[PDB]
């Protein structure tokens, strides 16, 4: 009960950038290199599907053998390490799929290339497992840095939000920046486009940053060697259980009133945010910048082009994001407790996905003086972005407060933070699975386009604002 200081807790908190970087490097070169591979849809959709499945079943398994470790390594550090080892293993199988499928049977002028596919799917499968195995501990090591300080559990996960958005920055910069390769002559082969060479390259440079931020975190700062307290035979400790619904159940029955609001709270935040966080750059490529994937040859420069705009708005957003997570906690304690600015905030959430249908007014109106295809002016560029912008205060909130609140909870009850962290992750990985299996289904039963996902979700972010002022109680 009395804690280690500040330097250790921010030396923790930094992985998140090593992290962060190797998924913010894909946004504008995963898509070419699926359609380089030619993987069909419907096999996409399984493989990005496999993501929140993954994060359903590894989360609460994972936090919940960490907080009995009982390794001399500590409870935290061996599951963090393990993790970025698998996370350089995906890079490598990923990177290198479409050579391997080549040298191993796949020909040139054949779209459907069926060996690098099933590397490419391997390879990602490796980073779920990866990413999901180190999400937990390194959060629940934050809180045990902390030692009961409900002030530095705040300030410790402010800060996580923070180097979330340093590594989403620098993953943004290297992504979008073609030659690239130019770093690695070879990275070019027979079945490497370009942009396979820049995928090539921006992992390298991943690998180094999690290095880098990684083992000088983990040598730095001294993971605690867990003791068991004695037990009976005749202890439920001792005694096995269902495989996965467990853990899962049982951290719902020894749980308290205030993680059941909390849970509440953090499901329709989520159901809010995940519309525009999966749709946005459709909709800056359709409603916006008008066109369509499928269609005449403008109307799918249009599409991308739209995307590349988008793409813009979410470096402004992460930036911004980066910016209020280091004000987050002396805001919320001026204005009298953190649940108060979130409350505040999901209102500026739901301000922000009403301005949406008045964008889209704005640039049909264009469209309708000046041409169906000719694109934005810059009004309507401009004010879209500027809707990027502001949505990332929003976003600081819910990337800190709602683990910070789990934590003191937990220490204040004693459930456990792998594992309380690991519940609460449900509450992010299915409105996820809902949003996405629902999204295309519900637009269409409400006339098509992306605007009646938006709406419901600004009503949900009004109905969450209420719910985390009201609802939810205070910490001790």
């Amino acid at each position: 009960d009395q804690p280690s200081p500040l330097r250790k807790i921010i030396s923790v908190a930094s992985i998140a950038a090593g992290v962060q970087f190797g998924w913010a490097l894909q946004l504008s070169l995963l898509t070419p290199y699926v359609q380089l591979l030619g993987i069909p849809h419907k096999w996409s959709s399984l493989i990005w599907l496999c993501g929140p499945v993954s994060g359903m079943i590894v989360q609460p398994i994972v936090g919940f053998h960490s907080d009995r470790c009982r390794s001399k390594f500590g409870r935290r550090r061996p599951f963090i390490a393990t993790g970025a080892a698998l996370v350089a293993v995906a890079v490598f199988l990923i990177g290198y799929a479409a050579d391997f499928g080549y040298k191993m049977g796949d020909k040139l002028e054949e779209k459907v290339k069926v060996r690098a596919i099933g590397i490419f799917a391997l390879g990602f499968w490796i980073l779920d497992v990866a990413n999901n195995t180190l999400q937990g501990p390194c959060r629940a090591f934050l809180a045990d840095l902390a030692a009961g300080d409900a002030k530095r559990t705040r300030v410790a996960n402010a800060f996580f939000s923070f180097f979330m958005a340093v590594g989403n920055v620098l993953g943004y910069a290297a992504g979008s920046y073609t030659n690239l390769h130019k770093m690695f002559p070879f990275t070019m082969t027979k079945a490497c486009d370009i942009y396979c060479a820049n995928l090539k390259t921006c992992f390298f440079l991943s690998i180094t940053l999690l290095l880098i931020v990684t083992v000088t975190s983990l040598w730095y700062v001294n993971d605690k060697q867990w003791s068991p307290p004695p037990r009976n035979a005749d202890d439920d400790e001792k005694t096995s259980s269902v495989p996965l619904f467990g853990e899962i159940f049982g951290a719902f029955k020894v749980m308290k009133r205030p993680m059941w609001m909390l849970l509440i709270v953090t499901a329709l935040n989520w159901i809010a945010w995940f519309p525009f966080l999966l749709f946005d750059t459709d909709w800056m490529g359709r409603e916006v910048f008008g066109g369509d994937s499928d269609g005449n040859e403008r109307s799918k420069k249009l599409y991308s082009l739209g995307v590349q705009s988008g793409a813009m708005g979410l470096m402004f957003n992460s930036i911004v994001l980066g910016f209020m997570s280091l004000g987050v906690e002396w805001i919320g304690r001026k204005l009298g407790g953190a649940k108060r600015l979130w409350g505040i905030v999901n209102f500026i959430l739901a301000a922000g996905l009403a301005m949406t249908v008045l964008v889209t007014k704005f640039a049909e109106d264009h469209r309708k003086t000046a041409g169906d295809l000719a694109g934005p002016s810059a009004s309507v560029k401009a004010g879209a972005l500027s809707l990027f912008a502001v949505l990332g205060i929003p976003l600081a909130i819910t990337f800190s407060t709602p683990f910070a609140l789990a934590s003191i909870f937990s220490s204040c009850s004693g459930a456990g933070q792998g594992l309380s962290l690991g519940v609460l992750n449900l509450a992010i990985v299915i409105p996820q699975m809902i949003v996405s299996l629902g999204g295309g289904p519900f637009d269409a039963l409400f006339g098509g386009g992306n605007l009646p996902a938006f709406i419901v979700a600004a009503i949900a972010a009004a109905i969450s604002g209420v719910l985390a002022l009201t609802v939810l109680p205070s910490p001790p």
